[PDB]
């Protein structure tokens, strides 16, 4: 199998090219072998709404079966519903077949074994098992499990909206259309659906709410229908994007402000995790409410590991993955996060625009990407960590280099999903933003004078 599909956070490839039916089978063999090595014969399996779903999921399941695993096949579900299965069934392993927000031909695997979401060396260990033929052999079994009604009821029964809201819901023709509009209505909303038919051709915008262009239709519909809120889901439903009643995009780090206030209010001293891409304002806000802010690495599986290590009650990252442990299970879930948001907003007499605008804001950049090479990106970061000078500031090298200054911050790190450097900048003023950008421009040039500095 090609090494490139074994990534830091998950497995991801292109069907017909780097990901085939046979590769899915052997990946299932590897996962079932690791699950058995951890004392867990029971493995839940789910798939999203992609065209290659049926082909690859059958092979994934047979690979698990051929280890001697007992598979619980939950069919086509959102990613968090597969994570839910792996938390509420007797078995604590699960595999989701998904390509997330990528174009139609992409697919992949998000993997939980004996309660732990695999990352980094553990994902490589699967590749290595297949190369070594270090694989279990047995006569397993498959049972059908219809889990979505239990998930739906679990959420509905714990959410208490204080008044009705009208909400536009954009599923981007991804799998969130199997539940999100239905569940949000059941909470006590009117729902205007946009692209809520599941269609793996993604004939409208790709289900990727991190790009403003994929929210254009949502924003227009919110305005036209005088809705209270707009929500957009990514293809597999583990990410959510939010738009206010006036069309303002609320990025996930400011959504986390509202959620952190909520969670900490009932849980004094609670740890709250955010990634290195998130606003410094969220850090002061968590501390102010008496929570413990914990900055960590970008990446869903890395965040989940950190939540286990710290006992954090809430985590989020700038990509829109939000992870509730309080009243929940600790995994990322756009659908559940949407419900928690509606709960909070419904208890406020103000519109969603004013709830969010009340929080301090700074000037920030759209995420910047510089294309380098896959085989150099980590070395550029290592060179910065060894060589760079940042002036006076609080330097964090847990994921790339982030420097927090009195009036702003900057970040450079390697993407683990693409061959690029990722940068973000934020400051109280344009003048400071430009000062920080100049520091980073010059430090990149000091490592390699030839690097593009397109910011
Ligand atoms: O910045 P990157 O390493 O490219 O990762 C950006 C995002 O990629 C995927 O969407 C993962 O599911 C997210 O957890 C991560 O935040
Ligand atoms: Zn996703």
């Amino acid at each position: 199998l090609p090494a490139s599909i074994f990534r830091a956070y998950d497995i991801r490839g292109v069907v017909g090219d780097t990901l085939t039916a046979e590769t899915a089978y052997w990946i299932g063999r590897a996962i079932g072998s690791e699950s058995l090595a951890r004392g867990e014969p029971c493995v839940a399996v789910g798939r999203d709404g992609r065209l290659s779903g049926p082909e690859l999921v059958k092979q994934l399941i047979q690979g698990l079966v051929d280890c001697g695993c007992q598979v619980s096949d939950v069919g086509m579900v959102p990613t968090p519903v597969l994570y839910y299965a792996a938390n509420v069934l007797e078995g604590k392993s699960g595999v989701m077949l998904t390509g997330s927000h990528n174009p139609p031909d992409y697919n992949g695997f998000k993997i939980v074994v004996a309660g732990e979401t695999l990352a980094n060396e553990q994902i490589q260990a699967l590749r290595e098992r297949i190369e070594k033929n270090d694989l279990a052999s047995g006569v397993g079994s498959v049972e059908q499990v219809d889990i979505l009604p239990r998930y739906f009821k679990q959420i509905r029964d714990d959410i208490a909206m204080a008044k009705p809201m009208k909400v536009v819901v954009d599923c981007g023709n991804g799998v969130a259309g199997v539940i999100a509009p239905q569940l949000i209505e059941a909470l006590g909303c009117s729902v205007i659906p946009l692209y809520c038919e599941v269609d793996g051709n993604f004939p409208n915008h790709h289900p990727d709410p991190g790009k403003p262009e994929n929210l254009k239709d949502l924003i227009a519909k919110v305005k036209a229908e005088n809705a209270d809120l707009g929500l957009a889901f990514d293809g597999d439903g583990d990410r959510v994007g939010v738009v206010t009643n006036t069309g303002t995009i609320i990025y996930p780090d400011r959504l986390l402000m509202l959620f952190a206030k909520d969670v900490v209010s009932r849980n004094p001293g609670a740890d709250i995790i955010f990634d290195v891409k998130c606003t410094r304002r969220l850090i002061a806000l968590i501390s102010g409410y008496g929570g413990r802010p914990v900055m960590w690495k970008t990446g869903h599986s890395l965040i989940k590991k950190k939540m286990k290590e710290t006992g954090a009650l809430l985590a989020g990252e700038m990509s829109g993955h939000v992870f509730f442990k309080e009243r929940w299970f600790g995994f990322d879930d756009g659908i559940y996060s949407a419900a928690r948001l509606l709960e909070i907003l419904s208890q406020d007499q103000r519109d969603s625009e004013h709830v969010f605008s009340a929080f301090p804001s700074d000037i920030s950049t759209p995420e910047i990407n510089i294309t380098v090479t896959e085989d150099s990106k980590f070395a550029i970061i290592e060179a910065l960590q060894r060589d760079a000078q940042w002036g006076e500031g609080n330097i964090t090298t847990l994921d790339g280099v982030r420097v927090d200054y009195p009036k702003g911050w900057g970040l450079v790190r390697a993407s683990n999903t693409t061959p690029v450097l990722v940068l973000r900048f934020e400051a109280d003023t344009e003048e400071e933003l430009e000062r920080i950008k100049t520091v980073f421009r010059n430090q990149l040039k000091a490592v390699d004078s030839s690097l593009p500095v397109p910011f």
